[PDB]
């Protein structure tokens, strides 16, 4: 029977779902190894929402190549790994170590470009629903009021992107960003679907919520983020359209 994967040299690199799990092979050779058996168990997240139990699996690696690719894990999670080398005559002793998936950006409520709650020359209300943690908390609510140019063709130079950079209203003309942040909550506001009131005037966390211009077209976007060790990941879904 072989001996142990030596733990310190058991190393993952980690993604959203992914882990990439490499290691060596044990100190000295008893006899050919045959397959790694592994087992990955569902340490502690910094999701809320998920029950642990059900997330951990065990992996028959056949072969003695030292690595593994470690998929469909549950973001911002740290999964323990226990690895047994194997002789053809039976594992060795168990070396084990943990990681952690990266977090991923919060998943939206779905929007279907309903006609608003109600709808003014300077306004528009919407229903707001809670977005659903996908690996870390919910941070904050954003919520984007973007200004329509003129075009002459229906396609882009690129991708759909959301907004990692806040604006407020009074520095947009300044700087002549397309959009500002008309609100922003704390995560604790929102816990269930009601509705807000684009340029109802009030200021939300320092952000000034204007009216909107009757003869300016707009469409408006809700986002939400997730923070955790330095990363912040951020998703948005357009909620409304006005013009006039
Ligand atoms: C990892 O596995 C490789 C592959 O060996 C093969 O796969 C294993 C999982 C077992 O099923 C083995 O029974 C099987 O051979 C090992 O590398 C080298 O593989 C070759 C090809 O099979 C072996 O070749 C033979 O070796 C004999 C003795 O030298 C020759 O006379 C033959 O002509 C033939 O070429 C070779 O033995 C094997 N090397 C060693 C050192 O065993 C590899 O060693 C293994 N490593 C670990 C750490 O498990």
């Amino acid at each position: 029977l072989p001996g142990a994967v030596p733990t310190e040299s058991i190393q993952g690199s980690t993604f959203e779902e992914k882990i990439f799990l490499q290691w060596r092979e044990p100190t000295q050779t008893y006899g050919v190894i045959t397959l790694y058996e592994i087992t990955y168990k569902a340490v502690s997240s910094f999701d809320p929402e998920i029950d642990l139990s059900n997330q951990s699996g065990r992996v028959s690696k056949l072969g003695n190549e030292t690595h593994f690719l470690f998929f469909g894990l549950y973001p911002g999670t740290t999964y323990s790994f226990t690895i047994r080398a194997s002789t053809a005559k039976g594992f060795g002793p168990p070396a084990t170590n943990q990681f952690t998936t990266k977090i991923s950006a919060p998943s939206m409520p779905a929007y279907e470009l309903e006609t608003p709650l109600n709808q003014t020359d300077n306004t528009v209300t919407v229903m707001l629903k809670p977005a659903h943690s996908r690996g870390a908390p919910v941070s904050v609510y954003q919520i984007v009021v973007e200004e329509e140019r003129p075009r002459r063709t229906k396609k882009t130079t690129e991708i759909l992107k959301c907004y990692p950079v806040p604006i407020h209203f009074q520095n947009a003309s300044l700087l002549n960003s397309q959009y500002y942040f008309a609100a922003e909550f704390p995560a604790d506001s929102l816990q269930a679907a009601q509705p807000f009131t684009i340029g109802d005037n009030k200021t939300y966390n320092g952000y000034w919520n204007t009216p909107l211009l009757p003869y300016k077209s707009y469409r408006i976007y809700f986002q939400a983020a997730s923070r955790a060790n330095g990363e912040t990941k951020i998703d948005c879904v357009q909620v409304a359209t006005k013009g006039g």
